[PDB]
This record gives structure tokens, C-alpha cells and sequence, in this order.
């Protein structure tokens, strides 16, 4: 006998054993007499149109697929709960944090960044870590990564970056020349690249990695006072990674190493959990902060800004039907309950538009009416009507315009957002030449040891070696801007691999 | 105090008087603070992206519309029940007819044919009459008209025929020459054209007309014995028409005369009723029938085949939301429960493919999971999976392939189809030159009185005058082929209209 | 012998007499043997799946329809050129205004607001007047109306306003309680309501009405200096209106009166033309303006701001296919060539988002590659790829990421936008009670004569008649704020309409 | 200096050196001023909506993906020509076979079956070999595999087979119980399974395998005489296979081994080619044939029916843009030019519906107007109009109905199909118990040698060992029904693999 993943159908049969099998019907609910044989004229004659059983099944098979996620396609899923363990009501007035002990249902999806639906799991890439909270004040979507930082700091570059990471427009192959030519021309990627090419680029499953909000957010309390914050949900199972040697073996042996691994864990009772922290910065402290506090390529050092604990995330349930429950998941950074708000972070600004837009394409205009996406612990009432695939009462015979004298839904004045003062020329400001190396230098010298740095340069050199010599020499000097020995250690490796 | 239609919002406020208004939220359930004023920089400044209240409200408004029905676009809807009053179980084994007294829920839609969503109700056109029966053996959809016959008798001419009835491909106008250029080249339409331009072309609302299944269908009883049948469903309110004089006046004064009429009736307790009847033809009678028993341009005379009563359809409930309940209604002739089966009628065979096809475009692949389209009085179980906008559990983790050794749904042998024998060359057989005049001649001479024949020709000449003269005299020729006196009473008038 | 429109088919045959008719083919180009008869087993036997001729045609008929426009569904189109008559290079650097004599191809669409694809033309409602310019600096879309003003001055009320102008969500009938409940609660609409119920509410065709850009826009010259402006294109054919008597007869007699007229004009050589003017306001003149200069409910008086002529608009070409060239037209206010830019107008800012979004839904993601929508007078080169229905080379094997060291397209610094300084709070400012009556007080007393004031109230009283007494008393009070005698007239008519 | 594929961008810039790079523009053709920095209020302020450069780009990045193919999603592409070398005009009157030396433009797509977009190329599975011929009488799609047979022989079992080959609906993992439970319950798969698990399961790229039409097809010559046939493509590069050991290594070392191998071949001039053969069987010989001649699980032995040469397929051009030219390719078996027609093959009859159906969803209703899908060597003229994304003149102001008196396209009587007559009860005939063993026993004993049979069982036993014991015993028994030793060899390995 085998692992719980392999016995899915086995267990389905026994969990039903007492009952008789159900009647096999068409999509209109009409029972079928034969579904192994086609309706023809004579044993060796042509098929008939009158066979509406054949058409109904085949027509639905033809439309099984939907457009896959533009990024983060390869994914695993689970469900669970969030429990508050410490009081942070002085910072936020959000209902999700109201009192210690309070539980709220969650949903989580894991993913890579570049690989398609059929791609391998154990490859060097950032990891997706999206969490949906089902609160009474509507859903809260915290769409984070396994890294506190990202490769760029302007939303106009995101389409570009992605194109550089995927397949050549002509040959449809992954192209090292595309990969590093973007990175070498944009040194602000030197922070996140350094993260990606040492040990934590390939995590040993999804349960042995941390998760970060990365972006700075705003918190607002009852008194109407505001602060900025970071989110860090760290693993209780502890950080554990794969070696380059055997992570490559799993790519062919078991492409879904993580997918299987997550499912197996929950089914055998070992429910994975994470501990949620925040960091806090006042508007005054934002004014004296050395770098831009909304530069996504920057962290807040722990010395200057310690972690404040909030609660635990626990996943304790596997999905029943993957497509209906994990593939149709939609997370929107714009989904924020009263008390939590976005900062002027340029990269976060761009995510407010981009996500709701693509969902309307990928899933459909009424994608928020799908069960897993629905805000089922809140009362949705508005003046929105109609759209393709409307599934509920459509809010009945209620008036559909505002304002009105007929007692349709009303505003809630308390739920107004925070007021900030801004001024300056409305202009495209140059952020390409913000500090690209300081926090990177710190990472290299202070955080890594002598062999981790040695392994770090091997992993880069093993990937950069395929680019053109002008790209190589351009990238090396970018690495030299962090540390002379760092650039030179990479360069020593490249010189022999170029024969 | 005004008519019940107009006092919809007045009544909605009364039903809610005790309650206080709901919290206005986004689609993702977050309450909005202010939804009358925009988020800007300064009192006379620009708009921000950080306003997600605006973006998601506007984006949903953008996508309100779905493609209208390709035909029968303008529509009215109601709900009620089907009640069995007589026993016809010797003919059929369908659960909808299992015993006297039994009630079944129904859904009805009334419509014109050509006009678009904004067209007038009171125009000369056929009238759609669709009934959906929610049986325990799945949904049964009886999709009929207010005429026992149609304009053509082969499926390949349908798209063509429709185009001719709609708008010119360059000018986007109604074009008389198109209409009659088609009708004169296909003389089989004489029968349905003669019906259309009589008094019953323009009925006084939807409650004052009969319904007809038109097609020949098959009935099967428990023993496996089969008969052919027509469905005749007559009004209890009695036939009542509008003159062309007041029909033209109502066209501008009230574009939705029928729509209001139906709603007002149901709201005031004035429930509309029609009786269902059948005509039966044995397989033996079919072979000796002087005409083609499956010709959609032919009727079965009452003398040789009297009417057998079955039951009552009553409408007693108005829709709560028009879009969700009436505009998303789907009817499929292919939805046929055991006991009811198709005949070889050329036209009906085409409609098995067409309707499931078009609905997957208009509404979506998973359109059958829409409440009003859902078979809620049956259990759907099969091996169909995924597709955009999947709305239930997706049948859980149940095995998705057949056959299987894991007790997934099984076929029911009881539900096999009636087996018939056939012979002939597989080829395209010409139906142009079946008898096109005889049944028309009796209608003119035997059924109509002297005054009705006069108006019939006035109405044609009043419409045919707008075509070219070479088209006119070819159409006139067809009218003489029915009867010499018929043809030239029309011809005498056209020559008047030609100055 | 009849109008040129009705003789569309007649001409087509004459234009092709010398040629032989084409071979009738499937969509895939395969020649059809017979397309009047279905492939069946024996003369009275069932249809075959093997009939691939049938399916191909039948399936495309099923998907003929696309979602109609959410607003301004009923439309008419034409084509022509714009020609410059005076030099205003001192105000704008846009190449469309480079020198006197320069022509640019245009595309125009006329439309109503509320009516659907099948509605009447001769009805009281605003009239759309969108113009597309095909410049070398990309497409410019000026999407204006036949009025200088609108009903509301914040885009958050637009979805709500439209709902009130359309059909009730339950009854699917037009309801005057919805109309006047909205209008009476929002007295800022007093100005545009006065315009609509005046003589110019029902224009005599599309050739006898003015057109306005309505919004304040920003012009920029070669030195970098900027000014604000309004766009007026006044009729050369003259203003002419229809009586309430004449408009109502036409509603049923000719629903497409506007579509027929415009087509007949161009076809017969009688080409309609407009003269394009602008108003100019400096940044200085903007600060001292008594009202808000970007308020869409406000006009700029001609005495203080005279009209400066630019050029002529001529329509000289009918569309070849309505659907391909007029119904698939898409206009984006966001389409602005260097030299023309948006003001901070609250209503205009919303339209920058709304239009490109809705077109991706209505038509598709690649709606800009449809021939009539394409910028064919510019060379399109960027880092955008793929999408459903990709129609060109897809920009070949060019690098798809930016920046790059492989000489893909570069940004043009000349096309940088004008930099403005703003300051103030970031919140939602209340704009509901800016001066709503003064300019309306001017319209009533100064522009109209005593006879036109009499008819104005009559048109108002005849439609306000249908509302509830409490909505009536609210509306009259709002009108009384404009002028006491104006308010007292309307109610004086209502006391006679209430028996 | 590297391989040609990786130097694609390098070559692209060299091909342009003389030219200056283009100006980077929006989709509307408007030049952009900067596309590296956003439009904000101050250096650390919020984003504005009036920035339409961001939205236009971001909204198109959001819609880049379309649904992948329901099967055969992973792909590679190339183009070339078909050249006739022998005369087969006595069998077919098709223009593609008119005379020796005749060229036709072709398009070819290679693929696996089960794997999604991102999966590895070198895996055990059937391989797709679709060819699209661009003829004068429309496009011919000969959609074939690398195997003469298939796993099933009824069109109602196809969805079920596919579901069993792909991912479990709960765990989203590949499931051996799903795979073999099916195969064991349908013993007809014994023939194709035996092929799959042999050497020719894993081909050494796409250049070293044969391709087969599998289905029996109909050929009709100029006289109207008819015969049945098979299509065979044999490689001119020779059959060549990978060991499972090397195919596993490449799975992680090179996920796109096949795709690049093809591209590198063409680019270096080394063009791949295949030789087209046919088998022929007269109406006389078909009735005396030992098995069913339209059984997709059966071959025609070469002893009785030898190969007849036709021509050569040559690939000498790579795609320029993969997505526009390979991802949007659509092959329809229903696309057949006069002279080629379907047999009554139950499976082929079903493929006549499925492929046009799925494309309407995947790509869109007008998917044939896409360049690569378009029949650009024939003239498409018909009475099909409108539909989403209409891209040409839409056939102008031509009459849109048939028949008509206005010289619109006419049927071509010469292109009527061959007429056969069939008889027998119209009923659902059981196909489960046709001979499942004879031809398999042949393949095992005659074609394989000692060493290949030895590996065949090893390759089977290596996969079947992961299924349950009740399934193993059921599968082995089906292998025993082929040959005692064949069953016995498998069970000998299973006993060791079961510890
Ligand atoms: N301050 C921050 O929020 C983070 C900082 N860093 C890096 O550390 C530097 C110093 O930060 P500071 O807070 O002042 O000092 P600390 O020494 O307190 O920061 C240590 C942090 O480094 C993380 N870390 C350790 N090894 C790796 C690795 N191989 N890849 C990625 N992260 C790793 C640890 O994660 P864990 O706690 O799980 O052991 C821990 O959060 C920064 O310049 C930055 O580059 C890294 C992560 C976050």
C-alpha cells in the first residue's frame, strides 16, 4: 500500500461503499441508456446527429480549459484558519485583529513565477505565497512572496521583466541572453538576484519557507492615526532547502514534488503553520529613513525595526476538487478591509489595477461569484447588476441607482480612508539611480558565511556562462559595484567555462 | 394610484419599511465610506489609481452586456406549473405524465422573431412560445411558436432565411426586396406567409394566442410501443387580435405593450391559462399519409386526427429579476426525457445541434449551472469536468473516467431509445417540389370568410409594393398557383400602388 | 424608382454583371456541391454528423452576435477627412494642426444614449457625435455630444445615472420614477435637463445638429507652454428640429430615420460638413474664472471667450459593411497625440480608464488590430505581444523586453507631457453644490424667447406627469430655484394633468 | 560561438544594423515620452489615472494568455511544401494530386498528448503529426499521429480515456490507478499500448519518426468511382529512438529537447523530409476483410495491401513568431477538398464535430481569418456574416441570403460527394468484443525479436507496478489473452517489484 495521494480513488469508493451508484445523466438531467456505444445506421454505417448524448459530452470536453495564469501558473493549494495571539489594535481597526483568540477562515495557494502548467516544481525561482482572509468586513488578500524584496521598483518594467524570464518570441526557448541582458541593464535587480542564487532559491517543498508582504502598507486605528508596516509570516517547520544536485533529479523523477508533499502533509495530520509578524514605522520616522521607505528593493533592518508578533496561519484541509477550488482562486491586492490601506509604493500602486483586470479576463466578469472567491462571511449589497454568468438572485427587484428615495443600500461614513497631504510637480521622476548596492553589500559580507558565498558565485556563473561576452562583462561590473572580491570571484569561474 | 407595473419601487420600499438600509460594499465585500465623490489631489485636481472604489464599480458597468439572442431577441417571461388532467400513459412513459393530478414547475418565454432588444412589441411577425418542464427525469424543453407550421422545411435554408428578414449588410435598414426575393424563390413558404398576413399575425398580447410544437415528435410507452405526435396548446382566454390601425399607434405609444400586459395580469391575480392537447399518428398511418408526415409546412387535419387533451399550463408568478431569470433562460429541444424522442423531421434534426451550440457562446460553456437553467428536480451525475465559471463542488473528487472499478455513476438500461429501421441512398434529397399549394388552398377557401380573404391580400400588397417589379410579378405568380382569384386581388392592388 | 439606399442590392448586381459569380465555399475554402438539402439516410430518414457543410454554416450563424454598447447602442457611421483652414501652431504642436491645407482621414459615429440596438431614432434624448482622426502621431478620438454640457460632474455617478435612464430591473419597462427620482435628488442636472427638453432635444437627422467636446482639454506648444481649450464643431447645413407631432409619427413609420438620411445624403453627393472652432483659456484666466473651469456642467461665455476657427470636417464616404466598419468602431478619449492632453476634469479623468477596458470586453483584447480601429497612418512598434485573435506578424522575432542591447524600439523624449504643480489633501471633496442655477437662469431668460419657454415646460410637464406626487413636488422646487415663473409654469401644467 | 537558436536576438540586430530603431508607441499609435518611470505627484507620491501609458500596457499584459489545447498542448512548429512524385489520379480527383511536380504550401505541428504547456518533450506518449495543406479548393487538414492505430474505437469513450491519462481531479497528480483501471476494463487498447511501451514510445526528436493518418479514408476520382485508403508518412531521416535512461536525463537537462532540435536543423540548412505512401482497398475487398475495415484498432497487413508512393513532405522554414504562427494553428479533419472524403469509421465520424467546436472556444468564432489558419490559396465566398473580431471587408454589401436573384456566390455541382446506401436497424451497436488479440499476437511474435519483447515487458512492468493488486491481476490477464509468455513475463517482474 502507498502514500495517501495515490489512494484517492480507493478511499473515495470505500467512503461510499454502503450506497448504490447514482444514475448517469446529461447536463440537462436526462438519464442515459448507453454511453459506451454510438448511434449509427447499421454496424458499419455513419454516425447520426440525433445522438445528442455524444454531442453533449464532447461539446463540454472541448471547453474544459481556461486561460492559465500569466505568471505563477504551476500551483498547489490548501485551506485553514488564522488565529490572533497578540494585541495590535492600537495600530489597526481591522475586524480580523479584533481580539486575541479570534479565528478567521483562510485559503492559500503556492506557486513558482516563470514555469507553465506542466513545468517542474524543483527549479531555481521565487515562490508565490498568496493568502485570502474571509473577514466580516469583506475579503482581505495578502499576495506575498518567499522574499521580502523584488527585482524592480517601477510597475512599467514588470511586463518587461516577465518577458525576459519566459520563452523567446520566435524559438519559444528559455534564453539566458534575454535573462541577463535585462538584469545587467537594470542594477536594481542586484538585491533580489543575490537572494535567488544562494541556498533559498530552491526550497524543500512549500512548508519550509517564509512568506513576506514585501510591500509597505498603511495601518489605521479607531482614533484615525496612521502608520506604515511590513508583513512577515515565518515558517514554524523551519527553513530547509534542496541541493542543486538532487533538486535536478526530482525534476524528472517527480515533477510535482511540492504538490504531492503539501497534500500528503495535511492528509496524515501534520498540519503546516506559519507565525505572522509586522514591523511598524511612523510618518515621522519615514521622513528620516536613509533610503526610500517604499523602495521595494529595500528591507527595514531588524536592528532599527524589530518584529511584532500577531498570530498563526494554519493549513488543515486539502481541496476536494482542484479546478473548482484552487485553479479558480483569485486574489486581489485591492481587496483590503477598513483599517488596512496601500502606501504610495510605486510597485504596489500598479497591482491595484492589474489584478482585478486579469481576473475579469481569465475567469470572467462575475469571477467574484465563484464559491471560493465569494465573500461568504459578509453581506454584499450594491448597485451592480447583470454581466455574463450571473448566478444569484441578482439582488432581486431592488432599485439599481444611487442616490434614491426608495431605501436601497447606503454608504457607511466611518469606512472612509486616511487623509494624507502630497505636493510636487506631476512628472515622471527618475528612480533608476537610487542606492543599488548598500543593502546588498550588507547581505554579502554580514549574513552569508565563506562557503555560502562560494556556492552563491557558482550558481550564478553556472547560469551566466551561456550569455554573450559583452553581457557577461557588463553584469560582472554590476556585481563589482557590490564588492570587488564578489565580482572577481564570479569572473574567475567564467574564464575557464569559456574555454 | 397607477398600474402595478409602474409601482414596483413604491412596493419594494413598503416590503422593507421596518428594515434599515444595507451596508453598501464593493464586490469583494468591503464597505465603502463615500461613493458620490471621487478620490483626488486637491479640490480641483486629478484622479488617483488608489481609488479602488471607482475602478471596480466602473469595470463592472463596462461588462454589463451579453450577446443578445441571434433570433427571438425581444422577450417576456413568467412562471407557473403544469398539471396532468387526463391519462395518456398508453402512449408515453414519461414521468411528466405518470398519473392524473400531478403538477410540474414550468418556465415560459414569449417573443417576436426578427426585432432586436429595443424593437416594438406590436408588429407583424410570428411569436415565440417556449415552455421548460422541470421533471424528475431532467428538464424537458418544449420550444414552440404561435403557428403550427414554418416558412421552410430544411435546416440549411434557416440562416439564409433569417438574414433576409433582418437588416441589409451595408445600409443596416429593413429591406423589403430581401424579404420577398427569398419568399418568391422558395414557394413552400406560401402556407406560413398566408398565416402571417392574416389577423393572427398581430395578437393582442401574449395571453390571447395559442401555442404549437409544430414538429412531429415520438411518444413511447412501457411496452416499447411508439406513436408520432403533435402538441397543440390552446388559450383559455380566447383568440383576440389588434387591428393594424391601432397596432401602429401602440408601436410608438408603448414599445413594450405585451411585456406590460403579461406582468399586469399576473400581479392582479388574473392568471393566464392554456390547455395542452395532442394528435397521435401510428407508424402505419405514417406510411399511408398523402403528404410527408414530417414536413414542417404541413398540418394534420382535425377530421382524420382529432385532439386528445392532456393537462393545463398555468402562469401565476412574475420574475423577480428580469436578467437573471428571463434573459438568461435557455431552452434546448435536445432536452428530451425517456418516453419522448425525435422524429426524422429534417428541420427538427438541425435544432438538436443548434441550440446547445449557441448557448455555449451566448451565456458560457457552463450555462446549464445557471439557476433558471439548472435541473433542480433531478440529480446531475456524469464524467464532465472543469470549464470557465464552474459553480458547484464540480462533483467532488469522484472518478472522472468511464468505465471504472470505483463505483462512479452507471448507465441505466431502461433509458435506451426506440429502435427503428431505415433504408435508402445516403445523399442530399430535394424537398423543393413537394406539394406546396394544396393545404394553403383549403385555408383560403374553406377556413377564411370573404372579409378575412380581402384583408389578407391588402396586408400583403401593403408590404409587397416596396419590392422591385420583377420580384412582385414572380410572387404574384405563386399566389395564383394557390388560387387564381387570390393572386389577382393582390395584383389589382399592387398595380394601384405602382402609381 | 426609389431612394439610393433601398437600391443597394440592385446596384451590386449591376456593378458585377461582366463578372461570373464566385464558387460557393465552406469557411475553410472547400467548394460546396449542394447547400439547399441536408445529408440524410433515405428521403424521410435522419440527418448525419458527416454533413460538415451544414455544421460550418450553422455554427457561425450561432455566434453572429457580439455584446452591444452599454450606452449609445443605436448608431450610424460615415467617413471623410479633416482640413486645416487657420494656423494655431501657437497653441498646439500636434501634427494634425501643422499647416493650412493639411488633410487627415476621419471616421464618425452618430448615436442616441438610452435606446437599444432596435430603438427609435426620433425620440427625446442626447445625441452622440464621436470623431476619430488618423494622424501620423497616432489616432486621436474626440468623443463628443450634441450638447456642450452633461447632467453630472463626477464619474462615480455615471453608472447610476445610466441605470435610471434604462429599464427597471424587475419589470424591464422604462420607469419615470427612476428618471425623476435621480434628477430631482441631483439638481446639478438642471442645466442639461433644460437643454434636452428644449427644441434641440429631437434633431432633424444627424446633419442638422452641432457637436461639442464638452470637456476642458490641455493644448501644448513647441516651447513647452500650455493652455486650456474647448472643442466646437458647428453645422454648415443649419440647425433644424422636429416637432413633437412629427417625431412621434416617424417613430413607427421609420424607426431608422437618421440612418437612412445620412446614407442617402452622401450617396447622392450632397455631403454634410462642420466647421471646427476652439475656445482658449490660459492657466492665469483659469484661476480667476468665477466658476470651476473644469466643471462639465459649465460653459465658457462667448463674449469673454470668442471662438477661434481651426478647420473643416467633411463626410464623403458611406460604409461598405455596417458591422465591419461602424458597429466595430471603438473610440478612446485616452487616444491623444503629442500636443493635446487632458484637464483635471473629474468626468474626463474617468473616461481615460473606462473606454479601453470596455472595448477589451465588447470586441476583444486585440480590438486595436481591427482595420477600422487600427492606427494605419503610424508605425506601431512596442513590447506588447500575443492576446486572443493575434492578426499580424506579432512584431516578428524582435526582443520583447525593455531596455535591451539589441536595438528594439526606443522612447521619444520629445513626447514628454506638460508638468503641472498641485497641492492639497488627498480625499473625496464634495462637489454637489457648486452654483447650479445661475447659468441656467441665464439660459431660460436670455437665450430662449417667450414661445420657446412655453414649449419647454410642456415637454417637461408631459414626462414629469408619470412620477409620484412627492417626486413631482421635489422637481418643481428645484426648477423654482432657477426662476420662480419657470417653476410655477410646470406645476400649473401638472394641476391640469392630475385631473 | 554557439548554436543558431540562442543567437536569435544577436542575428535580429545584425539584420537591422543600417536602420535606426523605431519610436516606441502605444497601441493607438501615440508616441510615448517615457516608459521607465510612472506619473506620480512628487517623488514619493500616489499614481494618477491620467497616465494612460501604464494602463494600455498593463491591460494588454493581463490578456496575453489564451486557453491551451485540451490535448496535445505542448508543441513545436515548422513550414515547407508538399511535392507530388507519382500519379494517383486514377484514385483521387483532388487538385493536391493533379500532376507530378506539383507543389502545395504546408504547415506542420509536432506534439505529445498528455503533457501541458510546460512539460518535458522526451516522455513516453503518442506523438502528434498534423499537416495543413493550402490547396486551390481550400485547406486540407490531415491530422495524424506517429502510430497507425489508437487505444479505443468509439467516439463516446474519448473524453474518458483522456481524463484517465491526465491529472486526478482532487490531488492534481498523475494517477496509475486511473491509467490502468481504464485500460484493463477496455482490452481493445492492447494493440496500441503494446506500441506505446516499445522502443517507438520515445522518439529521438520529431525528425526520426513516421506519421500515420490511422483512419481509413475515402478517395473519389473524376468518374465518381470510389475506394478506401490509408495514409503513411515514412521518415527520410530514418527511425531512431532514445533509451529510457537518456530520455530521463534530458527531461531535466533539456525540457525542450525536441523543439530546439528541429529549429537547429532547419536553420543550418539540414531540412527534414518524409515520404507519403497510401494503401488502397476497393469496395469489393472491404466486405471480405477478416476484421472491420474501419476499426481504428486494426491495421491493413502489408502482405495483402502494399504501399503506393505519392510524394514528399519537406520542412525548410522555421516560424518567425511562435504564438501567432504555431500556438494559433488550428487543424480540422473536417476540412477536406473534393476527391478526399471520410469513411464510416466511428471515431473519425466523431472528429468531424469536435475540432471546429473546440477552436471556436479556444481561439474565437472567426479563427479561420487568422493568417496561419486562413486558406490563402483559395477564394472564400459564402453567406456567413458578422461575428466577433471580423477582420476583412466582411464580403462587402453582397447579398447575404441564398437563394437570390442578385448574382451572389453559387453552388458548384461538380463538387457533390460520392453516394453510398446503408441499411440495418438504427441502434447502439456493441463494439467491445471485436477481435482484440490476433493482430497483437502477430506484433509480439513476428515483428519483435527476443530483446525487444524483453524490454517491452520491462517498460510495462515498471509502470503497472504502481497500480493496485486487483488492477495488476486484471491487466496481466488481458496480456495473457494475447500470449501466455507475454502475460507470464510481466507477472515475473511484478512479483519482484512487489517486494
Ligand atoms: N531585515 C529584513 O527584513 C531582511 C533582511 N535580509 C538581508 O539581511 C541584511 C541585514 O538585515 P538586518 O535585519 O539588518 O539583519 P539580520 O541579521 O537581523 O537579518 C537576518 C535575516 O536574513 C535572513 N536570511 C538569512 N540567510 C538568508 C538567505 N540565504 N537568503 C535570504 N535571506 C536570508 C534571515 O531569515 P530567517 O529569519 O528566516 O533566518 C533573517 O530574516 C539585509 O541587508 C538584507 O539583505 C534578509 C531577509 C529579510
Amino acid at each position: 500500500n502507498r502514500d495517501p495521494a495515490s489512494d484517492q480513488m480507493k478511499h473515495w469508493k470505500e467512503q461510499r461503499a454502503a450506497q448504490k451508484p447514482d444514475v448517469l445523466t446529461t447536463g440537462g438531467g436526462n438519464p442515459v441508456g448507453d454511453k459506451l456505444n454510438s448511434l449509427t445506421v447499421g454496424p458499419r454505417g455513419p454516425l447520426l446527429v440525433q445522438d445528442v448524448v455524444f454531442t453533449d459530452e464532447m461539446a463540454h470536453f472541448d471547453r474544459e480549459r481556461i486561460p492559465e495564469r500569466v505568471v505563477h501558473a504551476k500551483g498547489a493549494g490548501a485551506f485553514g484558519y488564522f488565529e490572533v495571539t497578540h494585541d495590535i489594535t492600537r495600530y489597526s481597526k481591522a475586524k480580523v485583529f479584533e481580539h486575541i483568540g479570534k479565528r478567521t477562515p483562510i485559503a492559500v495557494r503556492f506557486s513558482t513565477v516563470a514555469g507553465e502548467s506542466g513545468s517542474a516544481d524543483t527549479v531555481r525561482d521565487p515562490r508565490g505565497f498568496a493568502v485570502k482572509f474571509y473577514t466580516e468586513d469583506g475579503n482581505w488578500d495578502l499576495v506575498g512572496n518567499n522574499t521580502p524584496i523584488f527585482f524592480i521598483r517601477d510597475a512599467l518594467l514588470f511586463p518587461s521583466f516577465i518577458h525576459s524570464q519566459k520563452r523567446n518570441p520566435q524559438t519559444h526557448l528559455k534564453d539566458p541572453d534575454m535573462v541577463w541582458d535585462f538584469w545587467s541593464l537594470r542594477p536594481e535587480s542586484l538585491h533580489q538576484v543575490s537572494f535567488l542564487f544562494s541556498d533559498r532559491g530552491i526550497p524543500d517543498g512549500h512548508r519550509h519557507m517564509n512568506g513576506y508582504g514585501s510591500h509597505t502598507f498603511k495601518l489605521v486605528n479607531a482614533n484615525g492615526e496612521a502608520v506604515y508596516c511590513k508583513f512577515h509570516y515565518k515558517t514554524d517547520q523551519g527553513i530547509k532547502n534542496l541541493s542543486v544536485e538532487d533538486a535536478a533529479r526530482l525534476a524528472h523523477e517527480d515533477p510535482d514534488y511540492g504538490l504531492r508533499d503539501l497534500f500528503n502533509a495535511i492528509a496524515t495530520g501534520n498540519y503546516p503553520s506559519w507565525t505572522l509578524y509586522i514591523q511598524v514605522m511612523t510618518f515621522s520616522e519615514a521622513e528620516i529613513f536613509p533610503f526610500n521607505p517604499f523602495d521595494l528593493t529595500k528591507v527595514w533592518p531588524h536592528g532599527d525595526y524589530p518584529l511584532i508578533p500577531v498570530g498563526k496561519l494554519v493549513l488543515n484541509r486539502n481541496p476536494v476538487n482542484y479546478f473548482a477550488e484552487v485553479e479558480q482562486l483569485a486574489f486581489d491586492p485591492s481587496n483590503m478591509p477598513p483599517g488596512i490601506e496601500p502606501s504610495p509604493d510605486k510597485m504596489l500602486q500598479g497591482r491595484l489595477f492589474a489584478y482585478p483586470d486579469t481576473h475579469r479576463h481569465r475567469l470572467g466578469p462575475n469571477y467574484l461569484q465563484i464559491p471560493v472567491n465569494c465573500p461568504y462571511r459578509a453581506r454584499v449589497a450594491n448597485y451592480q447588476r447583470d454581466g455574463p454568468m450571473c448566478m444569484m438572485d441578482n439582488q432581486g427587484g431592488a432599485p439599481n441607482y444611487y442616490p434614491n428615495s426608495f431605501s436601497a443600500p447606503e454608504h457607511q461614513p466611518s469606512a472612509l480612508e486616511h487623509r494624507t497631504h502630497f505636493s510636487g510637480d506631476v512628472q515622471r521622476f527618475n528612480s533608476a539611480n537610487d542606492d543599488n548596492v548598500t543593502q546588498v553589500r550588507t547581505f554579502y559580507l554580514k549574513v552569508l558565511n565563506e562557503e555560502q558565498r562560494k556556492r552563491l558565485c557558482e550558481n550564478i556563473a553556472g547560469h551566466l556562462k551561456d550569455a554573450q561576452l559583452f553581457i557577461q562583462k557588463k553584469a560582472v561590473k554590476n556585481f563589482s559595484d557590490v564588492h570587488p572580491e564578489y565580482g572577481s570571484r564570479i569572473q574567475a569561474l567564467l574564464d575557464k567555462y569559456n574555454e
